[PDB]
């Protein structure tokens, strides 16, 4: 998952567990009039990375198999990523993000439990769809850490050029790479790719049709809180995917924010073999517990953030 330049025999630590697969309603949706509806299978993979008994770093993202008959819809959703910043780097994150995503990404060993009404077995093609927003907030994991002396504060534009490098290195070969930059124009979205030959603007899902039935609704996404709004508001059987990204551009999240982009890569086709990689799983319950601790540390004390790390280290 991590190379050993990274893990000096010990002075580092990764914590890395996934939820046991777990069926839910389709964050595209799907007609009722559908012929052939998927089954969606949600997977949380949470990874922080250690530094003796402090964390250093977080990785948040969530796999969505839309399991057809003969093959696999697979989106990948980056939920979150920070640093804590307690002590002085020495690392380039990217090298520990990249990996792990890619890994996340490449995961096949999942332990899905037939559909009701012994585990199911995967079909072979398998379509990624790798989905990643940017928008420099200041805690997306670790809260109160925007006061730690050695934290690096993003701005919207060198974020987004950080997660184009990391994308780039780990999506080679993949179909497409589209970056949209809602409310910028052509030419200022353009030149975050310019030296990037596989990048385009655009985004990668139906560009047709109503804007519900093509963009995924994902949570806590910029993206998806406008989606959101287009069903509770009852506008989802008019507003098209064209119409969707032309009015996501005004919202505040947006039009107020500093450079937040949208980022999509695809590769089609792909056959997969299954293969079991015995990693810590959980139940929703026992992750969003985790989740729920983590939320009120101070990253700001090493007594609390050594504190976290010692009470986990106990549960396991």
């Amino acid at each position: 998952m991590l190379p050993p330049d990274i893990l000096e025999n010990g002075e580092f630590e990764t914590i890395y567990f996934q939820t046991n697969p777990t069926y839910i309603k389709s964050p595209i949706h799907i007609p009722k009039s559908t012929i052939g509806k998927p089954d969606t299978v949600k997977i949380r993979h949470f990874f922080a990375l250690l530094h003796q008994d402090l964390v250093v770093l977080g990785l948040e993202v969530f796999v969505y198999l839309q399991i057809y008959s003969d093959f696999v819809e697979k989106y990948v959703y980056v939920s979150k990523c920070d640093t804590v910043g307690l002590e002085k780097s020495t690392i380039k994150w990217g090298k520990v993000i990249g990996p792990v995503l890619q890994y996340i990404i490449n995961y096949n060993g999942y332990k899905i439990k037939m559909k009701n009404l012994e585990y199911r077995t995967l079909p072979k093609t398998q379509n990624l769809r790798l989905c990643v927003f940017t928008k420099p907030a200041k805690e997306y994991l670790f809260p109160n850490s925007a006061k730690n002396p050695y934290k690096n504060l993003w701005n919207g534009q060198s974020l987004l050029r950080w997660w184009i490098s990391i994308i780039d290195s780990i999506t080679k070969g993949w179909n497409n790479h589209k970056l949209m930059i809602p409310g910028a124009d052509k030419y200022a979205t353009r030149k975050f790719i310019e030296k990037y030959s596989d990048w385009s603007e655009g985004h990668i899902f139906k560009k047709d049709g109503l804007a519900v039935q093509a963009i995924p609704l994902f949570p806590d996404d910029p993206k998806g809180r406008f989606l959101e709004l287009v069903i509770v508001e009852c506008r989802y059987g008019k507003m098209t995917v064209s119409r969707f990204y032309q009015e996501l551009a005004y919202r505040q999240e947006f039009l107020l924010g500093d450079c937040v982009s949208l980022i999509g890569c695809c590769k089609e086709n792909l056959e997969v073999t299954y293969h079991d990689d015995l990693v810590s799983t959980v139940t929703i319950s026992e992750y969003k517990e985790f989740m729920n601790l983590l939320k009120l540390v101070d990253f700001s004390d090493r007594v609390e953030v050594s504190n976290f790390v010692s009470n986990y280290r106990k549960s396991k």
